């Protein structure tokens, strides 16, 4: 496990360029029926695009919310199919979780997503090597809202505003059935205060200057 050396050897990163006044909001585990629509609305009221890492099994249940994300200018990412610990699977099951989710998202969004985020941040070097050759790009995160703990919006705001820098990639969740109401309300405080500091919200394709599709 050498996360640092991998950013020089593969398509793999934790944050973006230091010389741009840009940050990136990302959302995991969706789509869902309660939190994804709210996030989309608050992102609409703040003129902000984001990047959604969607589970393949959840895109099947709510195929229109996948389409709503892409139609509103957001970028869709691959978050595997059934959310397993990729460090505990073999190559064929790893490549099965990726390619299966890709075909589901390609059918709904109209493109094969280029960005992969491994659940729990767990991934192995050979898995990373395979995705690099397949023209993927894995992006983790550098600011953790730890919103799955069900924390409040004020707590998430101080946690985000206290650890955000140019190039920060922020992690939030739109998990079906999670305690994420404070994570949604935090967007009303996080987005304006970072704008006060001069930050612009971009998607992962714009931050790393690459296409959204593979
Ligand atoms: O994308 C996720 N789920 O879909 C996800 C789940 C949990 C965490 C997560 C939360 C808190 C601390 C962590 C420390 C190391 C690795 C992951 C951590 C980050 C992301
Ligand atoms: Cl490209
Ligand atoms: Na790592
Ligand atoms: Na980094
Ligand atoms: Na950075
Ligand atoms: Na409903
Ligand atoms: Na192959
Ligand atoms: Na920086
Ligand atoms: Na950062």
């Amino acid at each position: 496990w050498t996360p640092f050396s991998w950013v020089e050897k593969y398509a793999y990163a934790f944050s973006g360029p230091y010389n741009k006044a840009e940050v990136a909001l990302t959302f995991d585990d969706g789509p869902d029926l309660e939190f994804t629509p709210k996030i989309l609305d608050k992102l609409k009221q703040h003129n902000v695009k984001a990047t959604f890492f969607l589970l393949g099994e959840n895109a099947e249940k709510f195929p229109n919310i996948v389409k709503r994300i892409a139609n509103e200018g957001h970028v869709i990412g691959n978050h595997t199919y059934s959310h397993p610990n990729l460090a505990k699977v073999n190559e064929d099951e790893y490549r099965n979780q990726i390619i299966k989710t890709e075909e589901i998202l390609n059918r709904l969004a109209g493109y094969a997503p280029k960005f992969i985020r491994p659940p729990y941040g767990e991934i192995l070097e050979n898995q990373l090597k395979w995705a690099t050759e397949q023209n993927f790009m894995i992006v983790q995160w550098s600011v953790d809202t730890v919103d799955w703990k069900g924390v409040s919006a004020d707590t998430i705001t101080n946690n985000v505003l206290g650890n955000s820098f140019p190039g920060s990639v922020i992690l939030q969740h739109s998990t079906p059935g999670g305690h994420l109401q404070g994570s949604v309300d935090a967007l009303d405080k996080i987005i304006p205060q970072l704008k006060t500091k001069g930050a612009r919200f971009v998607t992962l394709p714009s931050m790393f200057q690459t296409s959204k599709e593979r």
